[PDB]
């Protein structure tokens, strides 16, 4: 009922089992290590929903099987989703490691001399790899004194990266993906793969035909009082763009209201379907009040719904935003055109950062030659080598305007718990609602148009399913760029002026698909992509290794790739070790 | 007889299915794109046999399954062996793609803004990869205006490279490889693998014992009128070399004329076996008149035939040349020593270029130190880093002399439809026929000795079968070099002066087998290679990807490798993605 | 009974089968090649046990299957473990190659022009790869005259590397690994994998509970005379160290003599268990006199034996050394803590070099910042980039002190047949025997403390078993460094002053795990490693390819990797070709 038993982090203090003074002289330091680790995690980490992260420590230090078993008994009743084993000394490898085959696991060995914790680390990892249960290694660079209790910056970074990814894995487990509708215009990702969700992500799929949304609307299976409040909020805050439809299709005020009204109801009903709504019990809809336990959803839309009813532009834009008529909240994950694979990339991004995700059509690659030819401007700066036009077909999280600001005053996208109502209103003020183009969307609709501020670091990702290989992940870190007004207008009126725009410039590496901007575009595996704030490729890489999804393309620095130590046994090559290891271990949950 | 149905190219114009003016406004531009594609292909391409290429266009634009089905019906009765789907707009991915699992497929999406054809391209490719039916991508670099009907250079290159390789694939399908004889001196490639031909190339294998050649000659199963003509031509044109059998094993008793007569008969009979000959019906040999429908053949020769009858040097040299007593014609593909794997490399080279192929023994690697020691000259130019001696054991297509000339006057090898009678005669004049060395070829024979002109770009290739892996392809682009007269003679007399020579220098890259000339030699997987005119490694790489044969070695620029888009999902590494993708998809026809 | 039929090298002179002059003119040169090869091998190689290597040559030259069969019959009764086929001419590929699927095979083709041996080489190799029985290629760089009988330096290097590795393979076949005890402190390598030994190495595993060692000691199942001699030798040569034990635990006089006496007995009994001892048969203990035919062993020790009896430090240090009370001898291979995987690395190293192997705990990585912080000295030279502290928990071959000297007077470790009594005594004089720390080793013991001289080239290796992948090899060439007297003391006192130390600096490459010293440590797959004298990575790589064990990490120059030619067919990439080939061929003996 909200806070539906969030996963916890289990900390396992391991120790030398022998006495005669040995174990007893190490007891305090070992538990301190465990307490220090828990303190750091609960302080620096938050679930994507906003809640604080809880850690569970073993009742005693673990020196053998009896103690390990006791710890396991404690953890399994506490819903721990990942573990971190810590130690400042030598311990008995296989008798003390966490044997659970599915939960993400890490081992931190104190780097000391009188305290040879790193020696255990190496021995424990060897046992993990020999037994087919990969684990992450956390080894600090510089030697620490036996009395030093601080956690080095390099160790802290790895602990946080491991836990952040680990939590993402644990949070998806058991949740549903709501497929509202089916295949949208033959888009591969909208042919929802039930097995992928179940085997790789540990999720379930709930399929619902779109006539169900029509039923909730027509039969008043919604909160009527909330509707009136949503309309008041729209009236007070919505800035409307110009209608670019052919004259015969332009709707008079009354009809335009009917579209706005229905559009807001769509947002309400979809949200209610995803997480349930107790108010529905008040109106005789107890079954419907339960929801589908969905942590992500997709709305087919075209062609069947949109050829007669308002499109999902408004609903998708609002639900994916960090706010609405009820104030700021955690953004939902709703994929347009029911593209579940983009939904998955969005889910991952959200679980890792707690921020709103931008759904985008990778529409055009603008070479510097093409820019010059159509606008006369000889482009420079981040856009010097080409630019990719990212515009979703009508919706995008309003947070995407990048009107929020960080400590230093820079444009950014932040976790909902750091967004002020002022920033929420600013994002709404930077958005214009434009009527949907009638020939494509016969039932009408309202698109969210904004222009993302330039100079913002972004990470573009996409998951694709390749028959005979399985799922693969693509990553491209880059920046949004700002084009001079005149140039932006030429390009914008030539493409789709009523849709949200983000001009993207990927960081080039000079090798492979990152030789130039054209290659990044040419090697993208679908027509959609997801934008997550910042340069979080390293996080996506760690998360993918936990799920055994090969990263077929990325521009992240080799030194920043952090995966279970077993990957290294599969080769020195960052790509080869990945394809070999993933094929070896396979999906986390089955087959 | 001849022109036995050549494969056609199917062009599929795909379009957005919705009306209200949308589809009707895109119809003309879409069909124009199809027509422009057909025009370009029929104009720039020719079948290796010289015939023009025919394209079949769908009767209507394809927007969904009903239309896709109608198109398929039309194509299947027209013998189309490869398709190219073209479009200037968004279309419904899985409802419009070519589902045929075996034919090569490509998609060309117009790179426009009001015309988002590339958006469809990316979506359709994603569906191809999700459904395990890989397709090639044709995406132009620069944005074009909606009214622009020209085909950019970069788009034209990809279209031609795809079509050229796809035609090669479609042309081999259904044809036979004629194994005349069996294993020649334990040479691996002469242990003909029937499964390889059937599963990978879609061909059949016809084995014929060599006693059948003896029968055709002894029982006069050939055109007597034609033999008279061949002899006349030989007498009139053959320049003879000095005999070298220590003034003992020579033919002063006129067995020389008998050998010549038999050698030409071998050429006639082998040819008749390959494609048939209606004249044989006139003399009662109707079964023999049919031929074996062979598109390539191998003649065992040693040891069993050559220990008593004239060797195959003359027949092989003539058959592989672009001319004979009947004028210029398409060269045949006849592998010496029945090395079917070299025959396959030759087949590929011929189907891709329409030119004669040079069969060669990779005989000696000459290091610059070795050259200086034996001749005194410190070599420079292309030969500066070492040189490889390529000499087949007595035969080579006379075109190999490089006496033909291109527009700019450079020495070259051309498709038979561009070879003039003058050029054919010039090639014959550059060749000297030398008597076979008795101790090796007891039945006698005549070798074709010529020296290939220096500075000509060549591509050396070889196909090998690795148990546990399957077939692999090796490519090495380089140039023929010209050695100063004093040097050539020292090396030539020291090796095999009566055999055709080609001094080869491979382009070095500094990495792998291409670190130095010695490594190129050391990593070649057999004692034979095939030389194809020009630097056509890129075409061989595209063709190999269509047949799923891994390229284990090559020196082609990374930017020039063009394969189905699915390959990228298997990795950014050019080699790793190949081995992984080939193992995934497997042979095209079975298992 | 000693000299238990050492494997022999078979030399196969191959030749053109045709008479009438050909074969007869080549007979003498071909056999000379065979004789020259045998002469070189027997002169430059020695079995690790000290014996000279014997070569068996075929009775006649091999030109076909009848002769090949005859040769095989002769070889199989002579215990040949590897073959080298030599030839100066063209021969009949598949009819002449060695078809044995398990023995290491090489082919040396003379690089001449009148003598086209290289042409046969390439053909034979192609047959080997097509038939799934990989073979090594020996092709010289520079062309030789037909009358030249010398073996070039580059050819010599490849012949020796192949033979040395091949002998190692043949020597392990059929021998046992003695597991004295079971798992030691949960260490993965001590959970002995019977299948690994049987399938990959072709060895057997003999398990013996440690109570058996207790029984031999208590029931006097050993040579009483010898013990008297061992004690005399110890009394006269052992230099003792400061007792670091807490005073209440310091044992003195009587007890100390008892610990020494038992420690030496452990060495004797373990040795007797490995190779048998006839003297035991004299005393009526016949079953025990046989031994277990063990070529390598591991002693569990902790926790169960050491919690009550003297530890294995002294036994392990003596047995792994090249000398003891009986003079210099071949060192034994005894793994501490029964770490069989380190035992295997030691076995390989010893079989390849014939020298003593150093067992080590990869204890600490000292970054330059860490060094500076704790000692004040800013470091340069080999130690400039960081250093790795290698210290085994109490024992190490005394040879490890590097008190032996080579021709040039440099510190080194030599094959026992080159070690003089003077050097043996020098190593013992550089060692101090220190009492074991009571809380860890309650039964007592004596550790061998010495400091390895700096500037000596070393090769650190490790074998690990990765579930789902199989065994993998790790290599890291580097040098031991010498730290200034003041710095060494700070670090040594801070760690474990009573244990043998080796400061190691790995050669950096700038790529992968060899970017910096930290990465070398962080990517080591266990807490143990083996040190072999010199830079023998190339030998380890060749040996591994013969056993199909992928090398997951190494810093050897790409030009020095020598593997069967079939590896190249699996790719140009040194790593990718390896994983692909190893997966293809699998273990040498089964499954
Ligand atoms: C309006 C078009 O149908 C639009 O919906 C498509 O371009 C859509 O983005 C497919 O991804
Ligand atoms: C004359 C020799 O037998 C010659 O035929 C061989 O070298 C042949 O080239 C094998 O490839
Ligand atoms: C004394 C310790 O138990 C010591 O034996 C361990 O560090 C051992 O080296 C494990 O590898
Ligand atoms: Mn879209
Ligand atoms: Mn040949
Ligand atoms: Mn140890």
């Amino acid at each position: 009922m909200k806070k539906i038993s969030l996963p916890k982090i289990g900390i396992r203090p391991v120790i030398d089992g022998r006495r005669m003074g040995v174990r007893e002289s190490l007891e305090e330091q070992t538990m301190n290590m465990a307490k220090a680790t828990a303190a750091l995690l609960t302080e620096k980490l938050r679930h994507a929903c906003g809640a604080a992260v809880e850690c569970v420590i073993s009742d005693t230090c673990i020196a053998g099987m009896a103690e390990a078993a006791a710890c396991e008994e404690k953890f399994s009743s506490q819903n721990v989703g990942l573990t971190i084993t810590v130690t400042p000394c030598w311990c008995y490898g296989s008798e003390t490691i966490d044997m659970d085959p599915t939960r993400p696991k890490a081992i931190w060995g104190f780097n000391g001399t009188e305290r040879p914790g790193a020696v255990y680390l190496a021995a424990a990892l060897a046992a993990h790899s020999q037994k087919g249960i990969p684990a992450f290694s956390i080894y600090g660079h510089d030697v620490q004194d036996a009395d030093d209790t601080s956690i080095p910056a390099d160790v802290e970074e790895k602990l946080l990266r491991f836990a952040r990814a680990g939590l993402a894995v644990a949070s998806m487990k058991g949740k549903s993906y709501l497929s509202l509708g089916g295949v949208s215009m033959g888009i591969a990702g909208s042919i929802v793969d039930h097995n992928f969700f179940e085997s790789w992500l540990g999720m379930k799929v709930q399929a619902v035909d779109m006539t169900e949304l029509r039923r909730r609307i027509d039969q008043k299976i919604y909160d009527e009082a909330e509707l009136e409040m949503a309309l008041a909020w729209a009236d007070k805050n919505f800035r409307y763009g110009e209608d670019e439809n052919n004259k015969q299709y332009q709707r008079n005020a009354e009809q335009s209201r009917a579209v706005l009204r229905e559009s807001l109801l769509m947002a309400m009903c979809i949200r209610d379907m995803m997480q349930g709504n107790s108010k529905l019990a008040d109106i005789g809809r107890v079954e419907e009040s339960l929801g589908y336990n969905a942590i992500a959803a997709g709305f087919q839309g075209q062609r069947h719904w949109t050829d007669q009813y308002p499109n999902g532009d408004t609903a998708e834009a609002i639900l994916n935003s960090s706010f609405d008529w009820n104030g700021v909240r955690e953004p939902f994950v709703v994929a347009t055109e029911n593209d579940s694979l983009n939904g998955v990339a969005m889910l991952m991004g959200h679980q890792l950062t707690g921020t709103a995700q931008v759904f985008a059509d990778v529409r055009t690659y603008w070479s510097p030659e093409a820019i010059e030819r159509v606008t006369g401007h000889k482009l420079d700066g981040l856009a010097e080598h080409g630019i990719i036009h990212l515009i979703n077909s009508g919706s995008a999280a309003l947070d995407g305007s990048c009107k929020q600001r960080d400590s230093e005053g820079n444009p950014t996208m932040k976790p909902h718990w750091e967004i002020s109502q002022q920033e929420a209103d600013a994002c709404l003020a930077a958005t214009e609602w434009c009527p949907a183009i009638h020939e494509y969307f016969r039932g009408g609709g309202y698109s969210s148009r904004f222009l993302t501020e330039g100079g913002v670091p972004f990470t573009m990702t996409r998951v694709n399913i390749i028959k005979g290989l399985g799922p693969v992940l693509q990553i491209a870190e880059g920046w949004s760029v700002e084009l001079p007004k005149d140039v932006h207008d030429i390009l914008n009126k030539r493409t789709n002026s009523t849709w949200p725009t983000t001009w993207f410039a990927p960081r080039l590496t000079g090798k492979g698909p990152f030789t130039d901007v054209y290659s990044v575009m040419a090697n993208w595996g679908a027509n959609h992509g997801v934008l997550t704030i910042g340069h979080v490729g390293a996080d996506f890489i760690t998360l993918a290794s936990m799920l055994r999804i090969p990263v077929c393309m990325h521009n992240v620095e080799e030194t920043k790739v952090y995966r279970p130590s077993a990957w290294a046994a599969h080769g020195m090559d960052i790509e080869g070790q990945d394809y070999r290891a993933c094929q070896n271990y396979g999906p986390l949950y089955k087959r």
